[PDB]
């Protein structure tokens, strides 16, 4: 009903004004050292990390660029994310080789240098947005000089895609868990979202181009030729490889002693199936293209999404299962609710069933009934199918708020269309 | 017998050093305008075209810069060299939208602004080149910023290889005979030749990588999946395209009306193949890799050539014929006489089948009493089967010296390692 849309986007505003940016504004600025403090434990307080990713200082950008073109944030967010790069260009940028580096400490200094293309994405992504946001040139500027140097030593010119692990003088990576063999969905799906905002920012004919092939790629590479969810890691041949831990990581490992099949490897995520697609329908807006160009993909990974991956008794998300059906790991993570709002949404907008608008509202309460802690405005990061915590961190050095806050946006705009049509 | 290779590899170094390296030395330099002068008649006078095209201005680069690593020129081709890469760059290079451009006239002018990725190539090989024979880094320079151009703009991150053609601004040209949605045999295999060299010059990881992935798009694309022969032109997806002319040409347009079936598309050219071939096997050499690497694609190229190519009773490899060994047209063009005389000396090393080098002296002579003017210095273009000449211009904004001085330099070489072994 519109009743119900407009109580949903009304929870969603309150909650973005009043709880989830001021837990950000309140902490992360860091004026002694530059770029932003991000390591927050239950109670909100420093749990003292002595680190500043690449992935928390451009997500930090990112975050506070778009929320800023939205509209939120008071006005205060343009210079946070200003802030934000000139930590970026000033401590993380490799002024002899290039490219943004993979890690620094507390205070501005460089402690990994190697060039790791999931980190640079996200450099893409975000400073792409900062331009759009802010006029500043210098977001495109290294944006642009970033997606240069991907072309010249990433991209493998024979069988497509990219080499995704390199050393700080952009020499490959070695074979395995050094990750210069592998092709991954992580950064094939992330540059698609990169090259969006890149294109969004430019204009120009070469971004246009690229966003499409890496589109491509991922429909008729990653994707499973007949499911159509999200294959995670191929040899360079875009053969099928093992799934393996690399060096470098850029999030927690989970292992649920519950979890079914825990060696099979036809597992797939509904989040980022989920997370694809609506990318994906994003892309297709910012090119000018319908989204039936890509029907048969779009309505693949959202009916797989809502027939296995949704907890109805429950409520939320589950983590991952089979490429066929199966649900493997019933437990609740955040980032995988955040990407199922807006994607439920866009699922109902383009395939029109009313299956993905209560998928939305069961992922919605289960979002601010149970994940939510609203004492202090920031997501658990991962709890039992029913709703309790398993970890209790708010914030750490790759859980920022990318996905909560674009979710918050992403969703109130889209019940807004929902409303309208 | 040894005898016998003596006299081969004197007769070229006479030719070489009195005959058709003068032809050039008091022809070319144009001190008033800079670049070359390339168009010479059937009596080695001006024909007067208004033209310096990229092909011939980098080529001319080529040519110096090798046969001056080589010993040959009596010292002088070195600052040949040097003025024309002064031309390349104060007179062809772009300095708002980087790459060198197509076509000049003689005053120095821009009259094609393309950015054509064939011309593109031989500016890497011939820069690349002229480091390593005199030391000054512009030639690197600019054939490293080629290079980085190449990988943003040309390379399609989906399929894989090359798009061809582009307006001054790097936008990708039309369809068709525009140039913009095809992907060529003469493109990809003079990249090779480019890489390899830039690899030489640099000894970097990436010019490593993208060579061993230019051979496998060959190898694996664009060479006959049975017969090894090379197809010409391809969609961006690596199917086989119709065979079309350009608006953008570095050729004459023969026809020869004894040809046979001359609406087929089976067709492959002897001297494309064993150009290939031998370049493949100077790309391992570089890469210190064996031949046998790519024994079955090496094997395949030179067989067919032999086998098909070579005319036993008048001298000299035909133009063209099909993949399953049919031959098409038996006229005598200069620049395949030229790669099969390097061609069929690296078979007879590779392979030692004494065939190839009864083709070899089959090919020497030939060129040595059929196709040298040996009043002026220079080649004939274009011959009867039987050696009579057909055109007679000496040299034009496509006819250079970038064959036959490489094959005579190339060809004394192998010879000697042949006597040696």
């Amino acid at each position: 009903t519109s009743e119900k849309i407009a109580s949903l986007r009304q929870e969603i505003e309150t909650y973005l004004n009043t709880g989830l940016l001021p837990f950000w504004i309140t902490r992360t600025v860091d004026k002694e050292n530059g770029g932003f403090l991000t390591h927050f434990d239950q109670f909100g307080n420093d749990s003292g990390e002595d680190e500043k990713s690449l992935i928390a200082q451009s997500r930090s950008v990112f975050t506070y660029s778009s929320a800023h073109r939205a509209g939120y944030g008071g006005g205060v967010l343009a210079e946070m994310a200003r802030h934000g790069v000139d930590y970026l260009i000033n401590n993380m940028w490799d002024n002899e080789h290039g490219g943004f580096y993979w890690m620094t400490n507390r205070k501005g200094e460089v402690t990994i240098d190697q060039k790791i293309v999931y980190g640079l994405s996200f450099c893409i992504y975000s400073l792409s947005e900062y331009t759009l946001a802010t006029g500043d040139p210098r977001g495109r500027e290294y944006a642009e000089k970033t997606f240069d140097l991907l072309q010249k030593y990433a991209v493998d010119t024979h069988y497509g895609g990219y080499f995704e692990m390199f050393n700080r003088d952009w020499t490959l990576k070695g074979p395995g868990a050094a990750g210069g063999d592998r092709k991954t969905l992580d950064v094939h799906m992330h540059l698609m979202e990169a090259y969006t905002t890149l294109y969004e920012c430019t204009g120009q004919e070469i971004h246009r181009r690229k966003l499409l092939e890496t589109i491509e790629l991922l429909v008729n590479k990653v994707m499973h030729p007949e499911y159509g969810t999200g294959i995670p890691q191929f040899w360079a041949d875009w053969s099928v490889a093992p799934q393996i831990k690399f060096d470098i990581v850029w999030g927690w490992d989970r292992f649920n002693p519950d979890g079914l099949k825990s060696a099979a490897e036809d597992n797939t995520s509904y989040g980022h199936n989920s997370e694809f697609a609506w990318l994906l329908m994003h892309a297709l807006d910012i090119l000018g293209l319908p989204y039936d160009t890509y029907r048969e993909q779009i309505t693949k990974s959202y009916t797989h999404a809502v027939e296995n991956g949704v907890d109805w008794e429950f409520g939320g998300v589950y983590v991952e299962g089979s490429h066929a059906g199966q649900v493997y790991d019933k437990e609740k993570e955040f980032w995988q609710q955040a990407e199922m709002l807006i994607g439920m949404l866009d699922a109902y907008r383009f395939l029109k069933d009313e299956k993905y608008l209560q998928a939305y509202e069961n992922i919605h309460r289960f979002v601010f009934d149970k994940m939510i802690n609203h004492s202090l405005g920031e997501w658990w990061p991962l709890m039992t199918r029913e709703g309790v915590p398993i970890w209790k961190h708010m914030s750490h050095s790759w859980k920022i708020n990318y996905h909560d806050v674009r979710s918050m946006i992403q969703s109130i705009v889209r019940l807004d269309k929902i409303a309208k049509g």
